[PDB]
């Protein structure tokens, strides 16, 4: 039977223990998500308390990280989602995504309505991925792809 | 000589004036960006107060929207950027982007450090586009691509 | 061409003007929505800056309330949604709905997960209605029906 | 003799103990509420620290979840209600109920005053239920019914 | 037909107009409420935008303050209630009532539960009055009486 | 010699222990303050961390609740007062009192200045009591009396 | 009859007009307060919207600053007090008094409870002055005296 | 070698242990500071985590309160200063000093600039004392003196 | 006589006026500060409402920007300082100085105490300059130098 | 393989442990960073949880401070950065750098755009140093140099 959480700190504590294990084993997130059938981002978001793993993926990543039974079971719980400590990120890496919203949120609204119509892009019916790409000027670029279903507001 | 703003309300007031004129003339953002050299997202951001237009583009959009000279000039100022009224958006369209951060923010961090290293994805060396694609299962998907340069932290 | 807002105050200023005109003419919301083809909840929300009316409905309610042409046009814009002044309602009537969330919000989470799965009830593919019902123990009850599409989260 | 709580953290910690014991036993909220004489939504709220169970119900559920006597006693205490961590939910499932308020809160005010009068719909003399039903267009909808007593403001 | 507001500022602006008028006429609130059939605190609350006046009362107080027709009309509207600018009062006279809550809030909960049970003291079915008495050790005391209906929460 | 706290959490954890003790022994707040020479509301506030008990009261309540000697001593310190977790109450019982302030707070200011003059009603030279009184329309009413010294501002 | 305000902006806008007049005329606060029978801290605070001037004083300053009669009448009304824009000063001169509270706030408490007892030092029955006095080590110090009554807290 | 803190809770936890010890032994702050050569306000602020003791003072107060060597050493650390839990005090005693700033804050600024000039009054080159002075009209007055160097701003 | 401000919006509104004027005349801050005797950073801060100009400088920049006499006089007032609209900057250029404090805040504390001792670095006895230095690796750096006086805290 | 953190408290707790060890051994930060290859500001930031140490440096400082292996590993993780407890610093030493931003933030934007163009100064590609210079007038000045790469904004 589906089980769900109501206090994010139970899964966030476990996130921290997972990350300590990961480090001691010198693991990558790519290699933890290998063999689960599930994208890097999805599996990583789960370890970090933001998705549920199916029973088999839970058992497999739990094997790779030496997790007790209670942990493997926590990973299959539907989480109380929300990874930002207090609304606005302090961490520069995370912050720059928030800054993208402070610069473009209204343009994104404006252009979503023009191209699709009244309503929203889903973050539920949704995938993302992060791709490292060569910058043609030297260095590297991240291509983060947000792929969500257009959901129209339709009048009643 | 480059000129800059310190109070966002001046450009955000102009943005409202622009949208009314835009509505009266029944224009699209695609049409307004036509003949500027500049991507739709970049030109939309500027009208909405989040980017400067070069003089030529400013005159060009300004003639389309029948803007006065002060307005054409304001559009060339470097803005006091920040489009969200009060940190967290109320508007469902804008809010879903914020929610993507609440679900994936720590995943984006984790994976950025794994793939690139210690540093950040730029919001300044950056590009975004919004693309509509049909959904195999019916409907339209929005694919929003955030494209930023990786900037490493290096020890000193 | 679809036109969208970015500053809630334009439509909220217009809502206040509409509400004064309404009261001068001694109209109900029922009678303003009558003839539009649209549900009284929808037309009301539109008046109050939270939905867009189609042009014909905008002209009808325009004529009823004696609104000018720019006002009828504003009523057709896709709003910057968000009716609460500062996140938490101060008004007792509005506040009690919030209070229902403070009491039942985790129970709603738990029961959505058990009855539907991992995901959300949509507020976009959505309708609500308010019905007066006699209370067998004297007086009147409000039955408020919130009706939204289940959107699952599925792993990727 | 009636007993009451002043710090939510005591029943919320108990909430988390309950959900782990629930998860370990692979129980459902429906089967914990069975035999209590009480709605599923009522008993769940109580598990999650938002209502008091009567001693008979507290004893029945405590023996389902193997809880100690101090816990069975806590469940009968009148709680310090408020399930939301910091005012605005971060969890998308919970958040969408809040989003319903951001969009329709003033419509609900307007329509309660129109249909009932000056006053409020009670969150106390109140019930709720959640039903799953097929959507004629395909998929499933949730029907959440909020059923409260109208309490008039009467002048003095 | 009943009419209601959704932005407190329209009625708060009218409050400031009422009070300038009152000052110029050197009127008290006792005198404005006289002949109204309504308690001083009720009529005052209404002038200050926190209650609605019946039509006769509104015309009567408007006669005494020389208010235009729209104003007399605004006083009959159901207000968007909430007199505190930004949640916590800055003004020392108002702040003390807030302080009484910081000191006695939890005692009031405890003693409401013990004396009545699980539920709330109504703020809607409610009367308020302020009485000046002599202090036995010299000076004056304020005896403020909050008189609200007990509404139990009962299981469902 | 007089002893005082600077962090509310010491006394509030103590309150949680007191309430647990109290619940086991199935005591009321009536019976705990009995024998104390002090008003029910004063003694309850003290147990809840919002008042100091004198040593004899501290001893008498400590024997009834079976508290250790360090606790009986803590009960005697002058508290770091402030019972609301985070400024606004989430609990519907405590919240109605905050709502009374949102509706009537400016009316209280206004009427205080009219009856007494420029200054404040004391919450330190203060008492409160709660009484049940049957409502002749049916059920029960809570009559809460707030009784505070008037303290004028006088120019200097 | 005493008149009072409920919106601070009305008196704060007047403070701004007073200050520009005061500058045009190159006046000091000492000169404005002279011949008034009142301390410069008191009179200045009134001009700044935080105290009420008695009628005589009000007419005296109003003459100095060339104020209209509505402004002289406003200076006699009882203000909605609170001079800090948003809880915490941004101004370095003002902020430093706030920093004195962050460093020494708990000490002040501890030492008021030691020297006087349970209770508070008044900000209402209160005098304030500011002296420039040379520093024996060189330069100038500021000596600011907060002279307030001790208001005890005792059982009931 | 000078040592400093970055997390206030280490010294604030110690502060609570000091106060429990102080109470158990029934000491006063005047007697803890006596023999130290240091002003009572200074020594008290250090005990409460807002100043650092020199090593001999740290040893001397540690003897009187029976503290361990880890504690005595902590007392000598330069603290992370900030005694107010969350910006605005909840405690009536501490709050009144905050209210003094809400009333007199702009006046203190206006009178600093008049009497000294453009700059600030120091909270660092600063002392404060608290004297009891009986009132001509009866009871006692607290005369708190804030004595800080004046630091001008001057153009560069 | 020294004249000071107490509402930042008067000088910030002027700041905007100055900025439009500046842009119309296509002037740099470098050139406006020329001839005033004052550092470009000082003169710019003044224009932006964060410093006062001496009469002569105010009349010079006044001539340059075509300001009227009330303005030239506002430029000479001691401002109510604080340039950030709502505590945390939204603008990427201003935000990165805030991020400097989030990353290095505690390091600056720790190193200040190690190198100078207990106390602060002044932001009043202070100056800053911004200098463009070529980066060896390609492009440009800004070297921003903050030059403040060490003000010790020492006991009393 | 690179390891990163998502919860600042793990490393902020280690920072507290480091500082106590550091206190006990009476070390300075200059000594701890000696032999590290790395600047003092860089290494201190790392101990305080705001930078990652390369393995050799981690091993060195761990030896000096007697840190266990889990700790030496932690210091190599990429941190969840953000040293400020709750956005605005309470500590006077930290606070003055925040005030520099409230006074000069917009001046820094302005001069950055004039001297470099549209864009930001990096806090990532960044060096920071703190130096003591004798004050020609008497005492010591702190010169903090912030040295960051300029990152331009250009249209796409
Ligand atoms: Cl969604
Ligand atoms: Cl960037
Ligand atoms: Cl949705
Ligand atoms: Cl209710
Ligand atoms: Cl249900
Ligand atoms: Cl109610
Ligand atoms: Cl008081
Ligand atoms: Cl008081
Ligand atoms: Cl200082
Ligand atoms: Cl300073
Ligand atoms: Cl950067």
């Amino acid at each position: 039977m589906i089980q769900s959480q109501i206090n994010r700190n139970i899964r966030l504590d476990l996130a921290d223990a997972i990350l300590l294990s990961k480090a001691k084993k010198d693991l990558s997130f790519a290699e933890i998500a290998d063999g689960t059938g599930l994208a890097e981002a999805f599996v990583t978001a789960a370890l970090l308390g933001q998705q549920a793993l199916p029973a088999d993926a839970a058992r497999l990543v739990g094997a790779k990280l030496d997790l007790d039974e209670d942990s493997i079971l926590l990973l299959q719980m539907i989480p109380l989602r929300g990874c930002i400590d207090d609304r606005i990120p302090t961490d520069p890496t995370m912050y720059k995504f928030y800054e993208m919203l402070q610069v473009y949120g209204t343009t994104l609204k404006a252009l979503v309505h023009e191209k699709f119509g009244d309503g929203i892009i889903s973050a539920i019916n949704f995938k993302l991925d992060v791709k490292k790409v060569a910058d043609p000027e030297g260095g590297e670029r991240a291509v983060i792809t947000l792929d969500g279903k257009y959901l129209p507001t339709k009048p009643f």
